[PDB]
């Protein structure tokens, strides 16, 4: 039915498309869009997980052996025509330059957007970089966005006297009758709080050889973090409704970047893998806490990490992200982080990358190459930060291939971007951020001054 809305599109117009109905949305659409357009025209369906990408695959060309079906989750194909339907993965044409990109792109009729709402670095990339030739594609963007009883479990207030602690959250003792799943933000919590049920007399585990000794016998307690990649007999989940992800800080003052992990509550469909865990076998119980789960997923540091694959091609990836999603309205826009994060876009791309520089982001484990980026126009050694341990320095470093660091000392950079536990260095070592030497960044500094007042 939906074919027809799809096939009345010109090059030049954009649909979203909110139904997920069966197993396989992605699978389905494109299928009946390809029966009425032919067998003769090459469709894109762009998947975020290249596992994902493959499993689709094998399931369509094995219930179709009419419809051609290919696979793109590895390296380049140059001058691509294979003439059926294509399942790709974002991060395939993240390795493309935006004269092939956009050679690949408008060699196809439609280009399906799938899950668009992980938001991950290569999809935000992707998405920004194929509007820039909006008006020569046709572009369709889908998503997805047995009783259980809701309680909002009260926090844990300290001193206080049918109930037990559970990271400062108020679950009954009658409830250790049967089987819970923890959710906790910290990956230590999962070590400590869980070594806790075992130290309190609750038969227990920890986030694969360790689950399934620990699984057959009961009572079964389990604090968990998020892999929903079901469970044996679960009986009730108990939720701090946090998380421990990144997040990007902006200020005028150097360090202009600062990032790193915290605790932040999820997503709506984040909490929805929380609530679905049980239930199905028997009507189980959900315990969530006094904090609300978002309705989208904040983006903005997958958005600053997204950055570096427009740098060879000189692409403002978050001037190519904020027009996209004034058109297409894809995500909830946070106005003056998108602005801030934009002027140093501006900065990241206002020179060419010294060659070197652009040799070490390539083949270093380091997690965040922009950093090296960013800093390359005040400092041309990378700086080696003590590493911060249960919010104390140490004497221990981050070896990461290829950067042929300094190590701090008490000579303090000049940087642009930098981390949370590197800032704390600075706080704690009782130390000081020098002013910007470069012009440049000067000019960056007085930008986000200035949109901040506004």
């Amino acid at each position: 039915e939906m074919v027809k809305k799809i096939t009345s599109m010109n090059r030049g117009d954009f649909k979203q498309i909110t139904l997920a109905t069966g197993a396989g949305k992605t699978t389905e659409l494109p299928k009946a869009v390809i029966e009425e357009i032919g067998r003769h025209k090459r469709v894109l369906v762009l998947i975020p997980l290249r596992a994902a990408a493959e499993s689709v695959y094998q399931y369509m060309r094995l219930k179709h052996p009419s419809i051609s079906f290919n696979l793109r989750i590895g390296d380049m194909k140059e001058g691509d025509m294979a003439t059926g339907i294509t399942y790709a993965s974002y991060g395939y044409f993240c390795q493309m330059p935006q004269p092939k990109l956009r050679a690949a792109m408008v060699e196809y009729s439609y280009i399906f957007l799938d899950e668009y709402h992980c938001a991950t670095p290569e999809q935000l990339a992707i998405i920004g970089k194929i509007h820039r030739f909006s008006e020569s594609i046709r572009v369709v963007a889908m998503t997805a966005t047995h009783p259980i009883e809701e309680f909002i479990a009260p926090e844990v207030m300290k001193g206080e006297d049918q109930f037990l602690d559970i990271a400062g959250l108020k679950i009954p003792v009658d409830e250790m009758k049967g089987n819970m799943l923890v959710f906790v933000p910290t990956r230590n919590m999962a070590v400590e709080v869980a070594k806790k049920l075992k130290a309190k007399g609750y038969n227990s585990g920890y986030y694969p050889a360790n689950l399934r000794v620990v699984t057959s016998q009961s009572p079964y307690v389990i604090v968990a973090t998020n892999a929903i990649e079901t469970l044996p007999d679960l009986d009730t989940v108990i939720d701090t409704g946090l998380k421990c992800e990144k997040r990007v800080r902006v200020s005028s003052k150097i360090p202009f970047i600062v990032t790193g992990l915290k605790r932040m509550a999820v997503t709506v469909g984040e909490q929805a893998q929380r609530r679905g865990r049980v239930g199905r076998v028997k009507p189980g119980r959900y315990y969530r806490s006094q904090e609300t789960a978002t309705g989208s997923k904040d983006y903005h540091y997958d958005l600053l990490q997204a950055q570096r694959y427009g740098i060879e091609d000189g692409i403002n990836v978050t001037k190519s992200f904020r027009e996209m999603n004034y058109d297409w309205s894809l995500y909830e826009e946070d106005s003056l982080l998108i602005t801030q994060l934009e002027i140093l876009n501006n900065l990241l791309i206002s020179e060419d990358l010294p060659a070197a520089v652009k040799n070490i982001m390539a083949r270093t484990d380091h997690p965040e190459p922009i950093q090296l980026a960013y800093n390359s126009y005040e400092v041309q050694v990378p700086v080696l930060f003590p590493k911060i341990r249960n919010g104390e320095v140490t004497d221990t470093y981050e070896n990461y291939s290829f950067l042929n660091a300094r190590k701090l000392g008490e000579d303090v950079p000049v940087y642009i971007y930098a981390t949370e536990d590197e800032d704390l260095a600075v706080d704690l070592l009782g130390l000081d951020w020098p002013d910007p030497g470069n012009q440049q960044v000067v000019e960056t500094g007085k930008a986000l001054k200035q949109v901040t007042g506004l």
